[PDB]
DNA sequence: GCGACGCTAGCGTGCGGCTCGTC
DNA sequence: GGACGAGCCGCCGCTAGCGTCG
């Protein structure tokens, strides 16, 4: 309700609450955080919301004709609370007091539009918009980076995969999608991301669905940033031009996220030193390449750093904790760079010369020494972006500012002398000089010396154990001091703005530097990983031949038994007992293929790999488990080509015996005919004898050693000759009698 | 070593910081809250911990010698802050000022008054309605397991033969804190197993035996008593120790409690307990939970519980009346304990009086036979002693009513007269001086005073003694006032004393009835449960179950699922039979299994059940292997083993697709051997499976049931009706086609099926 | 030949109570 | 000329620093 506040009493709202309600109504989609002193406050129903969400203590804001509930949080703890509130589904509108009893919204906090470094992860934070037309328009925006890109997908499936691959923090759905109760529930069940409203008026040229999705991002984000956004050129892209990595595949392979128990492929490759670099590597992983040319070039760069140890080590040492120049450039362009930002920037530009001396001219790094010297001359060594927005420009930089401060230092020195002269003249070694916004400059005497205070003194305020007096010659000195403090804050602000502007003019140079370094960062990190964990440079061809391949994530935890693999558009069945590494073997094959097509060396002794058009998996655990799996099998059968890598794990399970085998056979045959590279781990000895021309068998076995049965992870040629289902049951502690019947029945069958 | 506070600067440690550091080191695993005035403070790293843990401002305590970090919280909101600290995983050692500052040989006396740990909480605001158990596990002629609920005095334990049974006994109690015997802490392999299965806080306590009986139990009990007496800061209030036998009740393994979502949900969804519980009091919710934790095996007591339930189902007016009255009943059991332990607050006495005023009304409804204690005499003293709405602390406003205690009334009277004096003074001086706006005011810093504004400064009489100068006002003092002020202060100080003395005297009056309070609490808790189960029965349409050796359920339903969706009722007849249920998934086979266990669970708790009619046997335990070693196959085989070793002819066994996870033949073979053993065992077994092969075994007590899917206008429609006989067709391929498998692949699969099946 | 105390401002968690400026 | 922002003083107990007894 507009202008209405929840509480008791008649009378209109007092000034403070009126100002609050007015602001609160200009942003109905957000929780308004109103600054009141050292706190951010919410009133009425909003207080109750903040209180319950954060477990705060509800109080009251009372005036003569109205009393309303109240809850707030300390300014000092803002970021911490904002983060929780954002994660909790809240959208925040921040109203701060405008420097010299007047509040204004300074920030509009939304999960997908965050611009504060402190509330962001190193990785890209995307805002995504979806709209219809000829197919699906999908567009992404990273306000902190300016990254702006999109595409058009023909099927809902492809859309969902493109969406998932980017893990957006917030989604804007077109009106025809928000009204579609069918889509909405399907969408909310699959993507538990915050959904926000936005007008989908078209923008720019191209497919209408894209023009619209793009219109929504811009309109919504501009609102969040209170005006013009700082975006890089919108980039249209074709998912079809890269290796396909559906959601199911990304999850099963734990590329970016763990299924259960930490450690992902990305964490193992987590060796970059800079945020732009981590971002770039994530970008490459997200969309692996299909073209040999660019891949071979990337591999050369990595090989370069592997051979040039001193250089590699030199670069990595220098990039350590280097500031995110790309996001800094964005904060500058938007007129939001803080004094701290400029401090971080000058520090970064002091490292730049070192990187270039090491890297050389061909690298193309910009020379920003002029900017560096300016920041070195202008800023205090530790810019107090927060300490007051003052005490920022160092002495010596600006003459007008220096003169004012010097005038001020004398005023302060004056009162220091006034104090000494007075405690010598009065004999009160305790006599003090202090200032207060209310009484200004005064003299202070403790209770024990009240009878030594001269009569010239005019008492002005009495406290518990002391009293403050005044002296005729003190007034003019006070107001002059206050006059100077105002002039100083004002001048120092002007200088900061001028300094900040000079840094702003170099924004493109900053982005260019950030980009070149991000690449260097990635190549050097892939090289370090390769050298550190023993990775080799892959070679591309039609046949897949891997010697001593290992699962890159798993081997970092235990001693890994490497395995070989040779495939060429074949249906490879892997029989044998579970707990023998069959699953990890399928996954490691996929990870080596993914790494190679990203331009990284791989965990093997030798690896000849084809350039897959995609990796499709059916691995791991209202709709039953069987139907979920059949749905995944359906997508594989519909998307896999002769150039796809397909990984199936126990496909066919979860139903009756016969239907189960009939299904896996039909699926196996379809894949055998598709000419895809298929690794099918199964228990169906029956599939092992289909006799199709490109059908190949492999298996793992177990041996009842000292323990009673030890599963060997060595992948062996030919099909499994034995079944250990019963033996495992016997090992599980199932009654000997029951184990015996099973064997009897097993053989009897 | 330890005895040094973190902080920069050389020199010694200030006296206070010494008194602080001394106590701190005494409780290495607790966060010490050191009372200093109206704040509980922490120094050094501990101040750092506290500050970040609660997001407090981090200051410092400077002294010539050196300065150290400092963080603190006002005593006002102690419990609120502790609540937070507790939930973060901290243990708290509370050090208060034991000696009034008004008389201390320098440094105020400070000692640890109590420890706050998850399993020994006594504060109402830090406790859940449910029982809060401290548990202790030890060895010594079996596995000793003992529990203590310090807030109620519940004190019980038992000995178990295996580790499996120990763990299950522990789980059904969901302890908040566990004390492990030294040997178990020493046993590295045990500890890890324990930590993984039980994420609960582990604490240290000595395990010197206490009392008589099995060593293991005497040790666990000793641990509970040594630990709780320490935390409580004194002698505990305990109910007679109960050495019970879990074998005397229905067995409910952890796997079962979890699979049936009795107390905890699997997917955020409701719980049997959340649905069943409409209890009005905490003692009642606890009693109901206790009954669910250990369902009975005895027909007689069960029929008695059902009689009381049925009685409240019929007598609607009485049922709603009792529930209306109970709604306002405080927790008299926990109130009794606080009374006995000398912790009862003026707030507790208010709640006590309110409850005792309800007592006679309930007695009037249930009649003079429930055995409810007559406590009107205590009620009257409370009514005559405390103001209508009692304050939180005796130190402030009037806790005690006027006319109750003469000493106090004499004191208050003189205070009223002392205050009137100043009001009269303001009027006397306004006329004497002629300054109309003159005022007599007061503030804690200057005391009472005369106030005149700037326009009358040259009008102030010579007698006025300047006291406080303000911007445009000046305050003075007259000799007569100084005297009177000191008087008002003396009265105020005497009033706080006498009033606290009266509170304590009244509290002691209540404490003497602690036992009657517990007794009234037990009776009402039981009635709360019976009326509550009747309430649920009437609201959801449940019926009274009959006990026999045959299980005969007509139109039964899952009591929880039906709560959020239209449920299709189903029948079931079973008599020590192996019941196989074939058919596709998504047709309610699992729900059918679970509803069976829940109906049986509810009946053995003395509750009506969700069905049209239910004839039920008395099961000795419910064993499940539903949903959910390293391999999936191996894990399920382990569960099956436990089931085969504990299952009896009186057990209800629920198997969900046992045999999955391996090869064709091995799967069917294992499923068969398991089926035959359970058939031989004669337990009541419901076995949901896809194996048509199991439907034709040569077993005399094997019965077939199934669910079916229907290929209609939509594609495939699953029917939740449980049908007689085995499935006549498989729907795997159809479901696959429904999942989107391409037509030709589905077609090829059908062709393969018809060729295979065609031998 | 300086240890023992007397007296008393200063000081700071979170934040009540009190002041002051404005209208 | 009452009512409403807005911001400071002190709390309660301990201490350093003096100002002295003997």
């Amino acid at each position: 309700m507009e202008g209405m506040l929840k509480g008791e009493g008649p009378g209109p709202l007092p000034p403070l609450l009126q100002q609050y309600v007015e602001l609160r109504d200009q942003y109905p989609d957000y929780l308004l955080l109103f600054q009141v002193g050292d706190f951010y406050e919410c009133f009425g129903e909003d207080a109750e919301r903040l209180a319950r969400a954060l477990g705060l203590v509800l109080t009251h804001k009372t005036s003569k004709d109205f009393t309303t509930p109240m809850a707030g949080i300390p300014l000092r703890a803002f970021e911490a609370y904002a983060e929780r509130l954002l994660k909790m589904g809240f959208r925040l509108a921040v109203a701060d007091q405008v420097e010299p009893v007047r509040r204004e919204v300074t920030q509009l906090l939304t999960p997908g539009t965050l611009l504060q470094e402190s509330l962001l992860p190193r990785e890209a934070n995307y805002l995504a918009a979806i709209a219809t037309g000829d197919g699906w328009g999908l567009a992404f925006l990273d306000v902190s980076t300016g990254e702006f890109k999109g595409t058009v997908l023909k099927s809902k499936s492809a859309l969902y995969d493109e969406l998932f691959r980017h893990r957006p923090a917030e989604v804007l759905l077109a009106p025809e999608l928000l009204e579609n109760g069918a889509f909405l529930d399907e969408f909310r069940k699959r993507f538990p991301v915050m959904l926000s409203e936005a007008p989908f008026e078209p923008e720019g040229e191209g497919p209408l669905a894209l023009r619209r999705a793009r219109g929504a991002l811009l309109a919504y984000a501009q609102r969040t940033q209170g005006g013009a956004l700082s975006l890089q050129p919108f980039r249209f892209y074709d998912p079809g031009a890269f290796m396909r990595l559906p959601e199911a595949t990304l999850r099963a392979l734990e590329v970016f996220e763990p299924l259960r128990g930490q450690d992902t492929l990305f964490s193992v490759l987590d060796e970059t030193r800079t945020a732009p670099g981590r971002r770039l590597l994530q970008s490459w992983l997200r969309h692996p390449l299909l073209d040999r040319g660019p891949l071979e070039a990337r591999l050369d760069r990595v090989e370069g750093f592997v051979r040039e140890g001193a250089l590699r080590e030199g670069v990595r040492r220098l990039l350590y904790r280097l500031a995110d120049l790309e996001r800094l450039a964005t904060r500058l362009e938007l007129g939001r760079a803080s004094p701290k930002d400029l401090g971080a920037l000058r520090r970064s530009l002091q490292i730049l010369p070192e990187l270039r001396a090491l890297l050389g001219e061909e690298v193309g790094l910009p020379d920003l020494s002029p900017l560096k010297e300016e920041l070195e001359a202008a800023l205090v060594e530790d810019p107090p972006l927060k300490v007051s927005e003052g005490g920022l420009i160092r002495e010596g930089y600006d003459p007008d500012l220096d003169a004012l401060r010097a005038a001020h230092r004398e005023g302060v020195a004056y009162f220091l002398e006034l104090e000494e002269r007075e405690r010598e003249r009065t004999g009160i070694p305790t006599l003090k000089v202090g200032y207060n916004a209310v009484f200004g400059y005064y003299l202070e005497v403790t209770r024990p010396y009240y009878e030594r205070v001269p009569k010239e003194y005019r008492p002005v305020q009495t406290l518990k154990d002391r009293q403050r007096y005044t002296l005729p010659e003190m007034k003019e000195k006070e107001r002059e001091v206050y006059r100077l403090e105002a002039l100083i804050r004002r001048r120092e602000e002007e200088v900061f703005l001028e300094v900040r502007e000079r840094a702003k003019r170099q924004a493109e140079a900053l982005r260019e530097a950030a980009r070149i370094l991000a690449e260097l960062d990635v190549y050097a990190a892939l090289a370090e990983v390769a050298v550190r964990y023993g990775y080799v440079r892959p070679r591309f061809g039609d046949r897949l031949q891997i010697r001593a391949g290992r699962h890159p994530v798993v081997e970092r935890r235990t001693e890994f038994v490497p395995n070989d693999l040779e495939m060429a558009h074949e249906l490879v069945l892997i029989t044998g007992p579970n707990m023998a590494g069959k699953s990890t073997f399928l996954r490691q094959t996929a990870l080596i293929a993914l790494l190679a097509q990203v331009g990284s060396f791989v965990p093997a002794e030798e690896a000849h790999l084809p350039l897959f058009d995609g990796i499709y998996t059916r691995i791991g655990a209202g709709k039953s488990t069987f139907m979920v799996e059949m749905e995944e099998v359906a997508l594989i059968l519909k998307e896999a080509t002769e150039n796809s890598l397909v990984l199936l794990d126990e496909v066919g399970r979860g139903t009756s015996s016969l239907d189960g085998v009939a299904i896996a056979t039909a699926v196996a045959e379809a894949l055998h005919e598709r000419r895809a590279y298929t690794l099918f781990a199964t228990h169906y000895f029956e599939l092992t004898a289909l006799g199709l021309p490109r059908l190949k068998n492999l298996h793992v076995a177990a041996r009842e050693e000292a323990g009673g049965l030890v599963f060997y992870h060595q992948v062996l040629p030919g099909p499994a000759s034995k079944s250990y289902g019963v033996e495992v049951a016997a090992m599980a502690g199932l009654p000997k009698e029951v184990v015996a019947r099973a064997r009897a029945l097993l053989q009897a069958m």
